[PDB]
């Protein structure tokens, strides 16, 4: 019934060890994604260390995955931008280059600019007049934004476009139960994040998605096909396996994580952050593949 | 002693209705603003709306900003971005174009995205590499970081082009006391912003310039150059007189009030802010302007 | 119409120099306040250091306030608590020792415990049917909680109690005419605070009373009587020559105004804040002075 | 060297269905959480409801709580206060009724009401100079309050009772590594908590204590025996089987999952918070017994 579902990881962006873009490594974690399982892929999120980039580099990067990705899975084109006017137009590009949905964040900059319940609305509904594809509205603690379940079901009944949820905020599995009775049909795809570390919970609310960290899709997809049929047990003991990784990733590595694990698995190049954004601790680095190398996945098994 | 003093009031964007850049009513503010005797200017800053505008954009304005100038006064450019690397390249673009100095932030993104005080300092100190004009570091409530008076004193001590601060976070005053006496010849510019809400207490603190909003430099200007020649009674006086139009500004019309007052006075064609960012309550117009005619401001009487 | 309208300024809590309760001092200034032409004074609420003062200190001061007045002028007894017994217990003491209304935040605790709006709702209603005096609804930075107007107007009309509101969040005048509109007739009292600061806005926006600091009320009440009787402009005049005073205590001196006026009059003993809040700096408090001098407010020759 | 180490779990603050206080409960929970193997007890901290208690409730819980330890393990007691002098009474008080150790966040109140670093270390310095007990920092996001690792360790340094930390920010682990780099043997108890959550990061990081939730301290505690034992990899096994409870605590029943678990038991009375607290969601119960009931833990075969 739904467009979409299953597990949606999130793209890291590789840098090179200077902090240009490394576009080669770029397509080889594309392609270790795709090959772990995933149903499709989020490219240019928070994970994505998106606000390190220009956006020059947004266009290539949204170019360059598009056409690597060669319709093999659907791609979510994250656009976040203050402006309306501005995330429309890159919506409508990245619908132009052959995205599948595109997600965005409610308008907003830094800790204080902040944009009424009405004019979000008005966001929406206008980057939604602007394409032909789904919009999937991301509720993440970055926004500093209040998005009731009772805001974004209106949003989803009323807007043509926009039928797909990334709920991250705290107490997401509640949320979503409402998010759910509240929006009913026009609620396509309830789907969480964070890592998965909530994935459980939100299985039993109704999430059918999961945008998680590229680093072991592998890993946790089976706990979503266990659920939706109706292997629960099974579910729950790949939950209880994958939980000390996930945690790990969601409390200590962080965004570094899927690219720590790709680069010791030789996918890519660097793992390195654009400067300012800390590296890791060495300790935090080496507690990351100590964990990894108990559950086997795939990122350390791919290129070899 | 210092490079720069005075006033440096923050040009606003100017949009068409549809939200398009209106390069013509830009040039317009541009002279209006150095007509009212600013000491300098400040463009793509938070009362810029340059959470709104894109890449391309911000060099439009850059590029036409400083041709229009044409070296009348000196420029400020704000240059923020949370990756170094962006920021030294948008600072040496700003440098090639004329800017006499960059302002900037320190790195952050939203709500929850901050970088420690290691990795501030090495923001700083690269992006001082790149450049030969000095900067201007942003204390501001919009980064949601915070900058101690030792840590930024450190950076005018330690860092080449570190030797200008906005200090415009709660307290200004008391911190501007305490930047100027741990950085001491270092601190070559300490100065406040706000729209000149805090104006007596921060020349009181050692204040040397204030970055205020673009409505009414004529009005503000004066109280500096009265404090400078030790004439603080008539620099008490005329901050009483205008304080209701600076608290109106700082608390009721915000960022729109510059565009208002000046497309009131046919200064600019539309003061429309870019959406989703709300319009101004038309009561909360009427106010601003009933309080702005009885100080005769420049911007209702500027024939040109 | 309303029971209550007009300055209603913030009590100072006074301490000693040892930071125990001065209450000789706390006397001399509710009487101060009162001579400074005060409608109505409010106790316990932040700029009384309200977070400072134990349960213990809070009923005394209830009690030698509420008996000081003796009712010379109508008292709101700030009453926040998280807890909904605990806030109505605390009022309907207040209410048995005297006061006019409660004033109440809703429900929070620190940067990180909130409460949604259901359950802030049933706090009021709760509060509301364990006294018989008017509440006063406190929309304020410090509890990190958002109130909208349409939620304030329908606890209005839907609460018996549930009556007044002290709006200080930004964008209090536009919040204010919302409030005002969608309330109607059960909004008896659509006040400000945030020390006067954004009063001439408010005013125009329909707020009928103002919850200031105290160590000048008498700057700041003919402002709100000139507006009364139609003078806007006499009420902008009086606005201009005080601003720079407001615009000192709110950004530069803080809570600490009142005491340290208060205290270079001689109405009180001790300025100090209860430790740790910080004191004064000096050039801070010699910059109050030299503004609130050329002003000569009553609490300079009061004593 | 250090004096105390270990499980601390925070003991729940036990209300009656009417809401007021259930004593008798209050105990049979501290006896269930001693006989689950507990190293000492936590009392009156954010995971106690302490927001929605007074000041003489305080009183109450803190002689009855450590009367009917009887000395059995350690009690750390919560004084956190505004008021320096409040907290440093309260810590006092504590002491004289037999408590081990006083924990304190810094001093702060609501969304906007903060302390400038040389305020918050002369608020731990006077407490420290009335009592003869350690004193636990607890560095947690309901303070909104920035305590950095520097800072940390001159408290520990200059500050004679300040000993303990519980570091439950974002990064736990790395600002425990920095804080036993810069304070040395000052740092006498680098602690945990946030209900286990981050617990294997935090033993690699040095943490030599946990402050968890009282609901399964005897599924934690065997995690903390084997890494003090270097059986790192029986650390994993437990903590790994226990993580979906430790995370349902954390992410979705939170404070009241103890109380939840305790109902359930038989231990406690009544589960339930003082109003306006939210009430568990029944499918957050249901699903947090589905997990407990995977591990077998005592609070359930215990009454």
């Amino acid at each position: 019934t739904p467009r979409h579902r299953g597990i949606f990881p999130v793209v890291p962006t590789t840098f090179a060890d200077t902090g240009e873009l490394d576009l080669a490594s770029q397509k080889r974690a594309v392609d270790f994604m795709i090959d772990a399982g995933s149903d499709g892929l989020c490219i240019l999120a928070n994970f994505s260390e998106q606000f390190a980039i220009t956006d020059d580099e947004r266009d290539v990067l949204t170019r360059t995955i598009l056409e690597h990705v060669a319709g093999r899975v659907p791609v979510i084109v994250t656009t976040s931008h203050y402006s309306t006017q501005v995330c429309a137009a890159r919506s409508l590009r990245a619908q132009q280059l052959g995205a599948a949905m595109v997600m965005a964040m409610p308008p907003y900059h830094g800790a204080t600019f902040r944009v009424p319940e009405a004019q979000i609305f008005e966001f929406y509904a206008r980057v939604s007049d602007a394409i032909a594809i789904p919009i999937m509205v991301q509720d993440a603690p970055a926004s500093g934004t209040a998005l009731s379940a009772p805001f974004l079901a209106r949003m989803a009944r009323e807007i043509e476009q926009v039928a797909y949820f990334k709920i991250e905020t705290p107490g997401a599995a509640n949320k979503l139960r409402e998010l759910i009775r509240l929006g009913g049909d026009a609620i396509e795809g309830p789907w969480d994040g964070e890592e998965a570390i909530t994935l459980l919970a939100d299985l039993h609310a109704g999430a059918t998605g999961a945008m998680t960290g590229g680093g072991f899709p592998d890993g946790i997809r089976p706990i979503l096909e266990a659920w939706r049929e109706g292997r629960h047990d099974d579910a729950y003991a790949r939950y209880q396996a994958w939980l000390p990784l996930i945690n790990h990733e969601n409390r200590q590595s962080g965004i570094l994580t899927a690219k720590a694990l790709m680069r010791e698995g030789g996918v890519i190049a660097s793992e390195r952050p654009r400067h300012p954004m800390p590296e890791l601790h060495p300790d935090t680095r080496a507690e990351l593949l100590a964990i990894a190398r108990r559950l086997d996945p795939l990122v350390l098994r791919w290129a070899h």
